[PDB]
């Protein structure tokens, strides 16, 4: 997260850390057995990490479980990052608690202006590199498809939306991804790509989860 603030530990309790030796991606608790994340995340060995504030101090809150099973979108391109989401269900189930808690999923899509929390562990600066130890925040409002498109080199797709500020300056950024979009309480974003970070002209783009709730719903109940 670029031009971001310290969240302060647990208060973002649906926020868990996909790692694979190292941390690598965010992703968003759904429910005790059920963690969403963005399909270009993907990888084998996934360990998720709930209840987490440093990632690199044992603070007394964290609960480590590896996945089960991933299940990547039928539909997920590579090249457009088109579909970028993905489930992860967990070897067993996590424990309820006030520091590790589940997100509710949308019943209707966000609109333009709404204001998001966007949360992650990952680079910080616009140029350079540097990665905190503690999660960090960043509030974003939902930016119009126009704003969106303008200036990209890169195909934007009705399964997207961005977020964030045409100036530059505030972002998600490289680790951030898998992360969480929240708004009015739903979950309605993965933080997916963007060119650079914090570029002006170049918001960040985010898998747009209303278009999925279905396919969410059936296939957990499925496996
Ligand atoms: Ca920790």
């Amino acid at each position: 997260i670029v031009g971001g603030y310290t969240c302060g530990a647990n208060t973002v309790p649906y926020q868990v850390s996909l790692n694979s030796g190292y941390h690598f991606c965010g992703g968003s608790l759904i429910n005790s057995q059920w963690v969403v994340s963005a399909a270009h995340c993907y990888k084998s060995g996934i360990q998720v990490r709930l209840g987490e504030d440093n990632i690199n101090v044992v603070e007394g809150n964290e609960q480590f479980i590896s996945a089960s099973k991933s299940i990547v979108h039928p539909s997920y391109n590579s090249e457009t990052y088109n579909n970028d989401i993905m489930l992860i269900k967990l070897k067993s189930a996590a424990s309820l608690n006030s520091r590790v808690a589940s997100i509710s999923l949308p019943t209707s899509c966000a609109s333009a202006g709404t204001q998001c929390l966007i949360s992650g562990w990952g680079n910080t600066k616009s140029s350079g590199t540097s990665y905190p130890d503690v999660l960090k925040c960043l509030k974003a409002p939902i930016l119009s498809d126009s704003s969106c498109k303008s200036a990209s080199s890169f195909i934007i797709t009705s399964n997207m939306f961005c977020a964030g500020y045409l100036e530059g300056g505030k972002d998600a950024c490289q680790g951030d991804s898998g992360g969480p979009v929240v708004c009015s309480g739903k979950l309605q974003g993965i933080v997916s790509w963007g060119e650079g970070c914090a570029q002006k002209n170049k918001p960040g783009v985010y898998t747009k989860v209303c278009n999925y709730v279905s396919w969410i719903k059936q296939t957990i109940a499925s496996n």
